[PDB]
C-alpha cells in the first residue's frame, strides 16, 4: 500500500515522516484534474461519453470516412482525448492549403463540438456560476482546510508556500476569498487587469497581514482572453458568463478564440504563447532549489512535460516527492504481464527506484483528497517533556 | 463544551493553556454589562419589562399609531433598545422638521422617558451612591482578586496590563481605590478635571529601584462625565454627581438635556460631537495589532457591529490569541443548523468552526459566569527545585 | 491677489517655500467637487439651475407642503442638494413605517427626479464609458503628472502620498491604472470585493514598487449595498449593465437603501460605517507631526471640515496652504454691511500673523488645472508601432 525506496512502510512512521516533511523550506502542491471531482467537477472519460451521447452523426463520420478512431476503442470508451485535437488540427491545416471547402467545415463543426463539450464541465455549479458568495457552500469546506493548514506551518523568517495546478474550474478562488486571503498570480488592476511577469516577486510588508500565498496555473483558465495586441486580460465570472460562456454554451456558435485554454499534447503549437513558458520557467526554478518538498495529488501522469521535468530532478540530495495513486495494484499487476499505457509504465519505474527520497501511497479509496488533506497536521504553538510523560507511568502501572 | 479550531479539548488541557497564555508579551481583558449582574446590575430586557410596567399609554400610543413595534414583537420579550432609539430620534427630526406640534412633544416625552431606567439601572447600590467606602462590601471581591491576579503575574521589563469596559457603572473604580490601586483613565487635577488625550503614555518611576499601576478605557462614556458648552470634558466625584444634575433625573420627568455623556445608541457616527469615542477606539484598534498578545472577552452578547468587525479582522496575525466566553452556545448552534437565528446568534457560530488553533470557545451554561471565569486565572509560582519534584511525582502516589 | 498672511512676496520666495513644503515627513492633497470641470464635471448651481428649469411642477410642492428648499437660497441658487436627498429618504422612511400609502409614491417621482440629474454629470466620457484604457485619451493629461510627480517627491525610507477627494467620479483610478501604479483603497478580491478598514497599513518589498492610498468621502458610482447585508464594488461595465443604464434611460423606478453615494444614506449603521471610517481616517492624518496639506476645489461649504481644520491649527508644525480664485470679490462683499458666514470663515484665516498660511486668489492663479502645474518637474511608441506592422 505503502512504499519508500521499493520496501514497504507503515502507517504510524509515515505519519511521522510527513509530520517532519512539513518543516522544511519549501513546500508546494500539484493538483490534477481528480481533485475537483467532489466539487461537482468531471473527469475527461465522461467528456467522451457525453459527445458520443450528444452527437451521434459525426461519431459515424469520423469512424467511417477519416479512420481517426477505432471501433472496440469507442465502444469501451478508453480513447484519449488530449490527442484526437492534434489529429484533427492537423487534417483541417492540410486541408485549408489544398483549398478543399468541404472538409474544411466537417473539420471545424467537430473541433466547435469537442471544445463546447469541454468548457461546460468545468463550471461546477451549472447556471449558479454567475451568482456570488459561491465559496460559503458545504462543498468547498476541505480547499479551506488544505489552504489553513499550509499556510498556519510556517516560522517567521521563511518563504511562502505555491500552490500549482492544471485545471480551469475557479475553486481555489472562491476558497481563498471566502477566508478573506490574497493570492498572487501576475495580475494587477480593476477596471483594466493586465498581465505583468514581474507581479510575482512582490511580498507584503508592515509600515508599523503576512497572509498570503502564490498560485500558477499551467494551462491557463476560464476567464483569460487575448486581444492579439501580446496583451492577456483577465474579467470576473459574471462578465465572462454574459459577455461569451453564455453564447458558446447554447447558442452553438462556431468556436473562435474567445478565450485562452490549453486542451492537447503538443503545447508549443501557439507560438504567440508567453504565459505558458513564463508558468513553467517558474516551476522549473521552484524544484531545483534545495530543502524542498512536493505533495503530488489528482494527477494521471499523462502528461510528456510535467513527468519528463519529475525525473530529473532527482539527482539533487535536497528533493522529497510524495504522490498519490489509488489505482496502483492494477497497474503492477499489468506491468508484468507484458506491458500497458506510457501512463502507468512511468508510475511503476517511480516506485521500483533505490533512492529513499521517493514515496507512492496506493490503496484504491483511501488515497483520495480529503485523505491527503487529513493527514496534514496541526502546528505546535507552545512547546517540559521530563515529567509530563511520565505521570501516566502511574497509570499503566495498576494492572 | 470547549472548543478550539472546530476540535474538542478537556479540562487539563485548556487550564494548562490558560496558565500559558498569561505569560505573553501583552495580556487584555474585554467585559460587558453581563460582568455586572452579581454586583446588583440588570440587563436590557429587566429594563425594557420596567419601562412596558412603568408607561402603558405610551407603550399603547407606540403600538397603535406611530407602530414602531408590533404586538407579537413585545409580549414576548424580543424588542431591542438601541434600534427603538434611533427609530424614535429620526421620527422626532421628521417631525421636527414636518413643524408638527403634538408630535414633537410625544416623542420628546417618549424619549426622555427612555434614560431615566438606564440611570436607575445604573447605580449598581440605589440611594447610597453617595457614599464612602462602597468597595469595603462583599460584592466586589470578585473584582478585587481579578485585578491582583492580572496585576501580580507580570514581569519586570513588560508592558502594564489594560482593561476594556463597555459600562456606565463604577464596580471597578471602586474595587481598585480599596486596594490602593493607582488606574490612569485619562484626566488630570482635583479641583477641574480635564481630557488630555496625551496622558495615555506616562508612567510611574521610584527614584531608588508604587510599582503597581494599570490602565482603564471606557468605549462608552461614563454616568460622572457631562460636557461644557466650551466643549470641554469633566469629570466629578460620585456625591457631587448625584447632588448637582443626576439627582432631578429620577425624581423628577421630561429633564433630560444632554446632562451625561451616554451612548445608548447603535450607531455613534452620526452624533458629530463626540471625539472621546473615536479616541478609544484608536488605542483599542491600535492594542489588537501587535505581535505576542492575548485577550480575554466575558461578558460580551456579541451586539455591536464595530466590535465583531474588528475583532474579526484582527485574526489575520499569526501572534493572537483569544479566548471566548458563551453561556448558550448549543441553543445557538441547534438554531443556526435550521439555517435561521439572530445575527449574533450567526457571530458566534462562525467563529467556532476556523480550522485555526488561535481561537477557542467556551461554553456550558453555567460554567462559563463571571465568577469561574477569574477561578480559572494562575496563581504565580515566586521561587523556582521543581527538577527534584517531579522525581518524586511517581513516588508520591502509591495508592495502588 | 497673492497674499501671505497679510503680506506679499515675489514668485521665487513662493516657490522656494512651496519646495521646502513639498521636503517635509508627511504630504496630503484634498480636492472638493470642483477639480472635475477640467474634463466634464459640472458643480451644484448648474445642476440645481437645470432641475429648476426642468420639473418646475414638483417645487412648489416641496416648499408649501415639505417645506425643503428655502426660498431666498433657491432664487440665489444657495442650496445644497446632499442634505435634501438624505432628508427626502429619511421622509420616505417614515412614510413607508406609517403605512400612508397616499404619501408613498409622493417621494418616489423627487427621488428619481433628483438621482437622475445627479448621475448625468459624473459619467465624464458619455456613452463611451464602457470602453477600455480610457485613461489613455489627452483629457486626463495633468492628472498623470500630478500623481507621478507626488509619488516621485517621496524619498526611500518614508511614507507614502495621500489622496483625499469629494468627487464621487471614476477619475483618478483611470490614470492610476494607465500609468502602472498600484492603489490601496481598502478593497480586496476580484469575483466578490468587500470593505476590509485594516487594509491601510500593507505595503510591498522584492523579495529580491509603490503605492499610494485614496479615501472617498461621499463614496462612489461603483460602490453599492446588496441584497445581503454587507458592502461590495463592481466594475464599470458591471455596473453599467446592471442599474446604471437603466436610472438614465426609463421612466419611473425606485429600488430604495441600494446605493451608497452620494453620502445619502449616512442613518444605517451598516452604510455609515465607511463614512464614519474616512472621516475618522483623516482626522487621524491631519492631527500629525509635520504634515502639508494642499486644498483645492473645495467651497468651505461644509460645517464640520472648517471646524476640524481650524482645531488642527494648534501644533506650530501644521501648514495649510488655499486655492481660493474669487478672492477680491470676497473682499469686496465682506467690506459693505452684507455677507456670508461662509466667506466671512475663509477671509478669518487671512486674520493670522504667522507665515504658515498662504491663500492665493484671483482668475487662472487659483484653478485646479493651474495648481497642478505649480509643484516641480520629476520612444516606446515607435518599437511598438514597428512591432504591431507585422
Ligand atoms: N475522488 C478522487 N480523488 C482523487 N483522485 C481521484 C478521484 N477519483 C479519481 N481520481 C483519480 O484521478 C485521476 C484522473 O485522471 P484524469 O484527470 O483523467 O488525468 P489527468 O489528471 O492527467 O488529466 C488532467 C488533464 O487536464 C489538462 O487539461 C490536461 O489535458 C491533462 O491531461 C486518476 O488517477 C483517478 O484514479
Ligand atoms: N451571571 C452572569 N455572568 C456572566 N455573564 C452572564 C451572566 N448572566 C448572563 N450573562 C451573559 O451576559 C451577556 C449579556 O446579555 P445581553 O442580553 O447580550 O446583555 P444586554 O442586552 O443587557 O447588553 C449587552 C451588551 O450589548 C449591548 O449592545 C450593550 O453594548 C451591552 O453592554 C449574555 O451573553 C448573557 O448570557
Ligand atoms: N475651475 C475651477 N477652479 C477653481 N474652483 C472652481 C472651479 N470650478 C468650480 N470651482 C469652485 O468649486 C466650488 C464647488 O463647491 P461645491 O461643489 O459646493 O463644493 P463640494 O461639493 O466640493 O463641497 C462638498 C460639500 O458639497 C455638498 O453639497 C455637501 O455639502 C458636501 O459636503 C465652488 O466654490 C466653485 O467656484
Amino acid at each position: 500500500s505503502i512504499y519508500q525506496g521499493g520496501n514497504k512502510l507503515n502507517e504510524d512512521d509515515f505519519r511521522s515522516h510527513v509530520y517532519s516533511l512539513c518543516q522544511l523550506d519549501n513546500v508546494g502542491v500539484l493538483l490534477g484534474a481528480g481533485a475537483s471531482v467532489g466539487c461537482g467537477g468531471k473527469t475527461m472519460k465522461d467528456v467522451w461519453k457525453s459527445f458520443k451521447q450528444n452527437y451521434p452523426e459525426l461519431l459515424g463520420a469520423l469512424i467511417d470516412k477519416y479512420l481517426l478512431v477505432s471501433q472496440i476503442d469507442s465502444d469501451n470508451n478508453l480513447v484519449n482525448v488530449e490527442l484526437l485535437i492534434d489529429e484533427a488540427t492537423k487534417f483541417l491545416s492540410v486541408a485549408k492549403t489544398r483549398r478543399c471547402e468541404d472538409e474544411e467545415e466537417e473539420f471545424r463543426k467537430i473541433l466547435s463540438s469537442l471544445y463546447k463539450e469541454v468548457t461546460k464541465a468545468a463550471l461546477l455549479t451549472g447556471e449558479q456560476f454567475r451568482e456570488k458568495n459561491q465559496g460559503k457552500k458545504d462543498a468547498f469546506k476541505y480547499h479551506k482546510e488544505l489552504i489553513s493548514k499550509l499556510i498556519s506551518n510556517r516560522q517567521p523568517g521563511q518563504s511562502a508556500p505555491a500552490i500549482f495546478t492544471t485545471n480551469y474550474d475557479l475553486a481555489l478562488e472562491w476558497a481563498a476569498e471566502d477566508l478573506g486571503i490574497q493570492l498572487f498570480n501576475g495580475f494587477s488592476g480593476l477596471h483594466t487587469r493586465q498581465f505583468y511577469p514581474q507581479n510575482f516577486d512582490l511580498a507584503f510588508r508592515n509600515v508599523n497581514g503576512h497572509y498570503h500565498a502564490y498560485l500558477y496555473k499551467l494551462h491557463g483558465s476560464l476567464t483569460w482572453y487575448q486581444n492579439d495586441s501580446l496583451t492577456v486580460n483577465e474579467v470576473s465570472a459574471s462578465q465572462a458568463y454574459d459577455e461569451y460562456i453564455n453564447d458558446i454554451i447554447n447558442k452553438d456558435d462556431f468556436y473562435r478564440g474567445q478565450h485562452l485554454i490549453y486542451p492537447g499534447a503538443n503545447k508549443y503549437s501557439h507560438t504567440i504563447g508567453f504565459v505558458y513558458g513564463e508558468m513553467f520557467r517558474r516551476f522549473g526554478e521552484f524544484i531545483s532549489k534545495p530543502q524542498t518538498a512536493l505533495f503530488i495529488n489528482g494527477f494521471g501522469f499523462g502528461d510528456y512535460h510535467i513527468n519528463r521535468i519529475i525525473l530529473g530532478a532527482l539527482l539533487n540530495p535536497s528533493f522529497h516527492v510524495v504522490i498519490y495513486y489509488p489505482e496502483l495494484k492494477e497497474a503492477i499487476t499489468k506491468v508484468s504481464k507484458g506491458g500497458g499505457s506510457e501512463a502507468e509504465k512511468a508510475i511503476v519505474t517511480l516506485k521500483n527506484m533505490a533512492f529513499n527520497q521517493v514515496t507512492v501511497v496506493g490503496g484504491g479509496s483511501k488515497a483520495y483528497f480529503n485523505s491527503f488533506v487529513e493527514h496534514l497536521p496541526y502546528p505546535v504553538l507552545f512547546p517540559d517533556n521530563i515529567v509530563d510523560e511520565l505521570v501516566e507511568a502511574i497509570a499503566n502501572l495498576s494492572k
